[PDB]
């Protein structure tokens, strides 16, 4: 048992830590609970959660150097800036108390780590600097970090039909799917051409971009009924993918007070819990793509760069100022930050009197990410569920629903910006022809209570009916591959009874659509034309014989997977959109849209001669193979997949430390099998294949049994590398394997490891 000082703190608390770093907090008023969540997520992850806030208030330069003057000034270029009156009462009606709560708490671990230094991170001794003491306000207006779009998709498109032209909409039919797949409509009055791309990227990562130290310086869930389930009762899993690193995205945690009783997994600097359960209801959710950035085009007066053509007239930008401190300058750099009535100006060009702004719903009010979590942590019921996803903010989320007393649901939330005049995949000029007509009412949108068919699924598609009104009203165009979506509704119609191992296992699920209908195709390869001269190759003989005995299951023992990711990351893809597209374009799109570039590979018809499709696979399956046999020990014992493809979590400043520290810091938890494409999404970087994104916490829950759930993150729950839980769990998450998720006084009781006293002072 430890026991601290809690200035602030109203009751005595206590914490217990089970035996997989998880915090089960017990308090003795509700907002004590959050209080006591501040202090045990700065005990675990400070660092980490110092860090985010230091980039989102733009204070990195003040202890990194004149490197960070840029992105601190971007940074504060896209805080919240609205009404905090209105802010406070986006996410519920007591957000403000449980803020400053939970900051008290921080606030209290801050101040430990002063009167006891062997407290302090070890990232703060490494890098020379002290953790910040916090606001309340802090919580709600850092945004930047909120998963979003469009703008990179505006600019990529406008880009493309700028250099292609007449040839545009065929190039972007190959670099993007859109679902529904309707004909984008470039807005009238927009000049594709005058979007600066590599000027306004360079911008908005400077603005959005997670903390970065370059030595330079120095989703799926599902939710099934009783009548489908081995327990008769609701089963709710969710396993988010996210970007993967030491320490992990989301921290698990547990909170108990009067009124309140809910556990489960957030980010560890956002007080409550945004996926999990309360003893009544579960959650979990998956990317909902809502249309939430436009990039606006403005004219500047010639005689004034600073003023705006609108609407008739010439309208000032709001220029604010800003002052930042810089490690090694005696003096704070004094800097502006211009913005139109739309958002942030993010680029100026006084030459062609163009500037261009964000217009981020992200920036309006109520857009902390998860933060609408504040008003179903308490939910008890089906309509206060739906109610509290009423003002659900960012980032757009299909929820899914379940309950104790058997019921399963679905609703999808998030801002839903109503544009009157255009479809949102291209920038608008920003002179008041295209104006935001305020927000869609959530009861606009799609949702499910208890269907027919017991049983829903969601994976980051498209999944608005098309009858439906909302399937007309514009709600997002862009929306993530279909693949895992597709698997996991065949596994779970497919199982008329299905048990909590069941779902574990599907979450572990590393079959590829994009692999089978790959190797649908390549049986069809006429062994005639430039083709059939390719079928002489001994490679390509070797890779065509290592394919045709695949199943597409890419699984980390298998040696056709190792050939079929290398294929299809970084050679066939590429090589049917150079066969199908001119240079220039096809340049710009890449590997383009996988799931595109598989109908043009299933139907080259209008793209290229069907001898051509033979030829383009082969060539591209050669080189595969050759790199294949290159990154092998020797052409004879070829590289698995999961000797490729290595889950390495990477902590932030890795690369600038020795490679003792690197070792300490960064987490090795061998090869694994999955992709991108997999429900078990292991997404990797292309030059060497090794782990970038995926779950990292999953979670399995007996809705009503709870604590027969099942829960894992990676690397381990603690941020100290010093601490056995900053590695212990990533041995289990390569595993596919879970540990309990103790809800029950006795159940965590039992699995308590360490106690923490909390005394009011
Ligand atoms: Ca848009």
């Amino acid at each position: 048992t430890d026991r601290y000082a809690a200035p602030g703190l109203e009751k005595p608390a206590s914490i217990l830590i089970d035996r997989w770093g998880v915090p089960h907090i017990y308090a003795g008023t509700l907002y004590d609970a959050f209080y006591a969540q501040g202090f045990i997520a700065a005990r675990d992850r400070l660092w980490q959660i110092d860090l985010w806030r230091k980039r989102g208030l733009g204070e990195m330069a003040r202890d990194f150097g004149p490197a960070y003057v840029d992105g601190d000034r971007m940074a504060r270029a896209v805080l919240y800036r609205g009404d905090m009156y209105r802010e406070w009462l986006a996410y519920g009606s007591d957000a403000k108390r449980v803020a400053e709560a939970f900051v008290a708490g921080v606030n209290a671990y801050v101040a430990l780590t002063e009167a006891q230094p062997e407290l302090l991170p070890r990232e703060f001794k490494q890098l020379g600097y002290k953790p910040s003491r916090w606001r309340a306000e802090d919580i709600v207006r850092i945004r930047h970090h909120g998963l979003t779009l469009n703008f990179t998709g505006e600019v990529d498109r406008a880009t493309l039909y700028c250099q292609a032209k007449e040839q545009a909409a065929r190039a972007d039919w190959l670099r993007r799917e859109l679902d529904p797949p309707i004909t984008p409509t470039l807005p009238e009055g927009l000049d594709p051409c005058a979007v600066p791309a590599a000027a306004l990227k360079k911008a908005y990562t400077l603005a959005t971009a997670a903390a970065n130290f370059p030595k330079e310086a120095w989703s799926n869930n599902w939710v099934i009924a009783g009548s489908r389930t081995s327990t008769g009762r609701p089963i709710l899993a969710n396993d988010p993918h996210r970007a993967h690193g030491a320490p992990s995205l989301r921290y698990v945690s547990h909170l108990n007070a009067p009124g309140l009783s809910v556990i489960g997994a957030g980010e560890p600097f956002l007080p409550g819990i945004s996926i999990g359960h309360n003893g009544t209801i579960a959650f979990g959710l998956t990317r909902f793509y809502m249309d939430q950035e436009d990039l606006y085009v403005y004219e500047t007066d010639p005689a004034q760069p600073k003023s705006y053509r609108y609407r008739g007239r010439w309208e000032p930008m709001e220029t604010i100022t800003e002052k930042i401190t810089v490690r090694g300058e005696a003096e704070p750099r004094t800097v502006t930050i211009d913005f139109t009535r739309h958002g942030p100006v993010l680029h100026a060009d006084d030459a062609s009197h163009r500037a261009w702004a964000l217009r981020a719903a992200w920036l309006d009010t109520g857009m902390a990410p998860y933060f609408g979590s504040m008003d179903y942590m308490r939910a008890t019921n089906w309509d206060q569920f739906r109610a509290a996803m009423n003002r659900w903010g960012a980032p757009g989320e299909n929820q899914v629903y379940a309950d104790r007393n058997g019921n399963i649901g679905w609703i999808p939330g998030g801002l839903t910006v109503i544009r009157p005049n255009w479809d949102g995949l291209f920038p608008v000029p920003g002179d008041g022809r295209y104006e935001w007509a305020g927000y869609r009412n959530m009861d606009e949108l799609p949702w499910a209570y208890n269907p027919s068919t017991g049983h829903i699924v969601t994976a980051n598609e498209n999944n608005i009916p098309p009858d439906h009104p909302a399937a007309k009203l514009g709600v997002g165009y862009e929306w993530s591959d279909s693949s895992r979506a597709r698997r996991l509704k065949s596994l779970v119609a497919a199982a008329p009874v299905s048990s909590l191992r069941d779902s574990i296992a599907w979450q572990n699920d590393t079959v590829s659509l994009p692999a089978q209908r790959t190797l649908a195709v390549m049986r069809t390869v006429g062994n005639a034309g430039a083709a059939a001269s390719l079928l002489q190759d001994p490679q390509v003989q070797r890779a065509v014989a290592l394919l045709r005995g695949w199943d597409g299951n890419v699984r980390a023992d298998s040696v056709p997977a190792a050939l079929f990711e290398i294929w299809f990351s970084n050679h066939l893809r590429q090589a049917v959109v150079r066969a199908a597209l001119p240079e220039d374009a096809a340049k710009l799109v890449g590997a383009g849209d996988a799931a595109r570039v598989l109908a043009v590979l299933e139907q080259p018809d209008t793209w290229m001669p069907t001898a051509r499709r033979d030829e383009v696979m082969l060539t591209s399956l050669k080189a595969a193979m050759a790199e294949l046999e290159r990154r092998s020990p020797s052409p004879e014992k070829l590289a698995t997949w999961g000797t490729l493809h290595r889950a390495i979590f990477r902590h932030p400043l890795a690369n600038i430390v020795d490679d003792a520290t690197r070792a300490q810091y960064n987490v090795d938890a061998g090869g694994i099998g999955g992709s991108a494409f997999t429900p078990m999404n292991t997404s990797y970087r292309n030059s060497d294949y090794h782990l970038t994104a995926g779950a990292s916490f999953r979670m399995v829950l007996d809705v009503g049994n709870w604590d027969q759930g099942r829960v894992v993150n990676t690397p381990g729950q603690s941020g100290d590398p010093g601490n056995s839980h900053y590695r212990d769990l990533a041995p289990i998450w390569a595993k596919g394997q879970t540990f309990p998720l103790v809800y029950s006084r006795k159940a965590v009781e039992r699995a308590a490891e360490k106690r923490i006293e909390l005394t009011p002072r």
